[PDB]
């Protein structure tokens, strides 16, 4: 501990690395960085995480999806800036540093980790047309501080 | 198994509307602007099977790797599609999307699963392959 898992959260270090739209007050009051074109928010924690952030240029993976109750294997695309369309958190826009996968996301899904053999690739942030979309994480580089 | 860059059933040629060729319009059957797709007639009989399963994986072959490649795709539906030099940025429908290399000249790559042809290769971009699906035309092999 602290691990991720299901809980719909990232803990890496001292960092908690959550879906924007999902963020709570807590998460707000200890904010650190955040980005709505990303859909990210990062805040700080007391606990130190477990999670391993992946440095790695992966396009394969196995991600989480709550709706399903299954673990899927995936191929998805290299991060980029997407047109997305509306959700209840968001208008239509353009989401960047997205990356995109044939599967399964209701909007409970979000949260879920995207992982690889090199650790945490991304959690899911956008779904629909039978795409789930990830936020990728891997170039954030300070949150290995 | 053919890829040519379009397909061939009985005494049809199906491509992307966008790609079509002056005798493909002066043999004009259907086509639709908002499917990218274009049927003419033809004089010699096709080889190829209509696909009239509910698949969602198969096999697609891109030409600019010169590979076939194994994917899961979509379920057709109506997708935004950003601008192509063909076609200004619009609603594209009977869509499938996969991951997968598609450069404009991969259009008319055929998917296909083990039943028959499923669609052909219509979009590209950021990282997907779409397809412009062929099973819902059923007058294809009547
Ligand atoms: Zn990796
Ligand atoms: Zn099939």
């Amino acid at each position: 501990g602290k691990f991720g898992q299901q809980s719909g959260a990232i803990y890496v270090g001292n960092y908690r690395v959550v879906n924007r739209h999902l963020a709570t007050h807590n998460d707000w009051a200890n904010l650190v960085w955040e980005d709505s074109s990303r859909d990210l928010l990062v805040s700080s924690t007391t606990a130190q995480g477990c999670d391993t952030i992946a440095r790695c240029n992966c396009q394969t993976g196995v991600y989480y999806c709550s709706s399903k109750r299954k673990h899927y294997p995936v191929s998805f695309t290299k991060p980029s800036l997407i047109f997305v369309e509306a959700s209840e958190y968001y208008p239509a826009r353009y989401q960047s540093h997205l990356m995109l996968a044939v599967g399964h996301s209701e909007p409970g899904d979000c949260g879920g980790i995207l992982r690889c053999q090199h650790g945490v690739v991304g959690i899911v942030s956008t779904g629909g047309n039978g795409l789930v979309g990830f936020a990728d994480v891997r170039d954030l580089l300070w949150l290995d501080e």
